């Protein structure tokens, strides 16, 4: 997470749909915005959200009538990707819940996030349905795939970010944040060896294929493999960036991938996962290691949302005579 | 686990290498045999082994001197499959440690177990190497792939079982147990709903292609899918048999697969995993749920080992004038 002193979103209200761990909430609050409603489906996610924010998000958004949603300026949603069978063509999906709320509450901004391939899903019309639905609801639609490693977070993680402004506001200067040099690497986020001993996997079929590198580099650096060398069976350098965290991946080093740390090969700790997703150390992670992996592997990258939120605020606040 | 009153292995000593949870120990002890040495690599496997048997198995078998292994009549090993590059070809593998122990200790019987495809691995070479090695050590070699579902256990789980008798014994009559009708199904092995609600997975992309069946059947019965319907994304009926447990599988319903139970979709509980692996309810599972899944996913099926152990005894005991 980064520090933002210029609170571009001060005095604005947002809601956090499909809140998960509350990544959007961390991001928008860091810019001064106020959360007036959150919704999260998963009970274990509601749990950890409650641990960190004091309140439990409302559950199943389908039971919740849009008229009951508090007035708000920004709607956030890192929503599940689903295939559709514009606005009426989005029915049946969780995206429709976003569309029905947008139609009722007409926030100034709709800020959404999804997987990197979202633009390709269903031969391109999952994106086209979302875009057309947003247009029909009288919003512009700006989408760009951004990679975490380009925004200060040492993880290979491309995601699509979609920002929509209500047309009456006439916003013409929204820009995605510009990428910058990576100065933090996996090594910079590690816990002491003692705290992660349980994550060490000693295997006789380990084959180290490359020597540890001498200079940090903003890419994934594979050093070795175990077994057949497939998913969850590869070992990376902490002087590089993290491979993409996965909520549901399998393999010996499932979810995190394996890392060469002080002569040992191990998974990342849930706290290290938090860090490579941009979560602050003040954020309490779920007690279950396996549930924490799933939650972070499914989460948003805080830092990227912060840069975007700041730019959303920048655009909303530029109102010359 | 089945009851055996005719203790064919009474008076015989066995060792339990790559002991894991001690499945071989349960099977052979049920037939009257006494364990005189066990070895298990994994720290967490040692823990639960100790919880159940009162003793901690020795670690790293590669550093154990073969001459120090106690005298025994039966060597058991459910060992990790590894590609080779006869006896000499085994070097660099965990099987080499079995061979060097066999060479020094000369047990009457070597009883091994591995994955179902062990036969076809490295195009037959892996099994050739094992067989030729046992032959060079003056053992006959018998191997067959048996499916848990044919031996009273409702799980789709084929494994190769290898049984070798020392040549001087002139054992001519060893037979693998004959398969029989399955009369136990997943539903019979389930815990009450109160014990398992933490394993329930409520989702929206659940697509059910068949209704719950009314007949029991010795087959895996897929009723639905989630996501893309791949690994750990399939829902099965409990009126069928369990899909193969996996130590490192991924997906939403990782390791156990998903089941339709009283209107809910859930993973199996580690106790249910124990049961579909033939472990008795008196066997304590690992306190860590995720660790217990890995353990049972990589374990042996007790009942199949009991039937084989009994037949090993039957052959050793047939000694006419």
């Amino acid at each position: 997470m980064i520090e933002i002193k210029d609170k571009q979103l001060t005095g604005l209200r947002f809601i956090d749909l499909f809140a998960g761990l509350g990544g959007f909430r961390l991001a928008l609050e860091s810019c001064g915005a106020e959360c007036v409603y959150s919704n999260e489906w998963d009970k274990y996610a509601q749990e950890v959200y409650e641990m960190n924010f004091g309140e439990k998000p409302e559950g199943d958004i389908t039971q919740v009538n849009e008229k009951t949603i508090p007035d708000h300026d920004i709607l956030c949603a890192g929503f599940p990707c689903q295939a559709f069978s514009g606005f009426e063509d989005s029915r049946g999906t969780l995206f429709f819940d976003i569309a029905r709320i947008v139609r009722e509450k007409k926030p100034k901004v709709v800020f959404m996030e999804n997987v990197k391939n979202f633009a390709s899903h269903d031969n391109g019309n999952t994106l086209e349905v979302v875009k057309n639905t947003m247009n029909e609801l009288d919003y512009s639609f700006h989408a760009k795939v951004l990679n975490a490693l380009d925004y200060g977070i040492p993880q290979k993680r491309e995601r699509i970010y979609m920002i929509c402004f209500r047309n009456d506001l006439n916003i013409q200067n929204f820009q995605f944040p510009k990428p910058f040099e990576l100065n933090t690497f996996v090594k910079d986020l590690l816990l002491p060896d003692s705290e992660v001993e349980h994550l060490v996997i000693d295997r006789k079929d380990l084959v180290m294929t490359n020597q540890e590198i001498e200079q940090t580099t903003p890419k994934t650096v594979r050093l070795g493999i175990v077994g057949k060398g497939g998913q969850g069976e590869r070992i990376y350098s902490t002087r590089g960036i993290a491979i993409t965290l996965s909520a549901y991946g399998g393999g010996i080093f499932a979810k995190t991938g394996g890392y060469l740390v002080n002569g040992k090969t191990r998974k990342l700790h849930p706290r290290e996962c938090a860090r490579v997703m941009g979560y602050p150390d003040s954020y309490k992670v779920h007690p279950s290691t396996s549930q924490a992996y799933k939650q972070f592997g499914n989460s948003v990258v805080i830092n990227v949302l912060q840069y975007i939120a700041y730019n959303i605020g920048s655009s909303l606040n530029f109102k010359p005579y």
